[PDB]
């Protein structure tokens, strides 16, 4: 629907965010300052939306193709994966140069997350493996995820924990830092699902693409729960901040 939605926490009355122009948005993300980073990916750019403002802009980012992921820190760094030349890219705040990140070997890369040490992980969704990028060393790793197929969104906590959407396999799945077991978690009935959003109370929200529906584990709940939304079609991606805020790209 070339849209995005917001729900506010317990609310059952969304909002339409005024964007504009935007053609099968994909990639979200959120700041405590409640910024939101879109990927129209449509378009081949991110577009922003300052908090009170009824007017996006874009980022000079340049020579985007099918752009999907999007992560962004506290310093204002935006990173996108650039699905489409198999790169990762990042703007810092107020600069009109951006840097194409030290991944080695990426297929149809999908999403991006950060971490405050600088760390960067990515879906290297055709590769049916998760990335990791240290910081300083520029190191990469793959976790020790296993039977991905076509993985999507990710997601990383303050604990470090990366989530995934399985995309392929209609499952969501975590795995903590150094550790070989990963966790299914108990969703159920999901349809090719394509983004993962998870706060500091340890909640998680999926978009549940193929069904169009936004579907949560609360922490310390196994019942999954639907998001009230109205009207969605392909919801791609969530982004949360503190205080359980949802946006969603109404892809
Ligand atoms: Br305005
Ligand atoms: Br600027
Ligand atoms: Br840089
Ligand atoms: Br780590
Ligand atoms: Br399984
Ligand atoms: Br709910
Ligand atoms: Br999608």
């Amino acid at each position: 629907n070339n849209r995005v939605v917001k729900l506010a926490a317990g609310s059952n009355t969304q909002t339409v965010l005024p964007f504009t122009g935007l053609n099968t948005p994909s990639g979200v993300a959120v700041d405590s300052a409640g910024t939101v980073w879109v990927t129209d990916h449509g378009n081949n750019r991110v577009v922003k939306l300052a908090a009170g403002s009824n007017t996006q802009t874009v980022l000079p980012f340049t020579g985007l193709n099918t752009p999907s992921g999007v992560a962004v820190d506290s310093a204002g760094t935006v990173w996108v994966t650039d699905h489409g030349n198999n790169r990762v890219v990042k703007l810092a705040a107020g600069s009109n140069t951006q840097t194409v990140l030290p991944f080695t070997g990426l297929n149809t890369p999908s999403g991006v997350a950060v971490d405050s040490a600088g760390t960067v992980w990515v879906t290297d969704h055709g590769n049916n493996r998760v990335v990791k990028l240290a910081a300083g060393s520029n190191t990469q790793t793959v976790l020790p995820f296993t039977g991905l197929n076509t993985p999507s969104g990710v997601a990383v906590d303050s604990a470090g924990t990366v989530w995934v959407t399985d995309h392929g396999n209609n499952r969501v799945v975590k795995l903590a830092a150094g550790s070989n077991t990963q966790t299914v978690l108990p969703f159920t009935g999901l349809n090719t699902p394509s983004g993962v959003a998870v706060d500091s109370a340890g909640t998680v929200w999926v978009t549940d693409h193929g069904n169009n529906r936004v579907v949560k584990l609360a922490a310390g709940s196994n019942t999954q729960t639907v998001l009230p939304f109205t009207g969605l079609n392909t919801p791609s991606g969530v982004a949360v901040d503190s205080a359980g805020t949802v946006w969603v790209t109404d892809h």
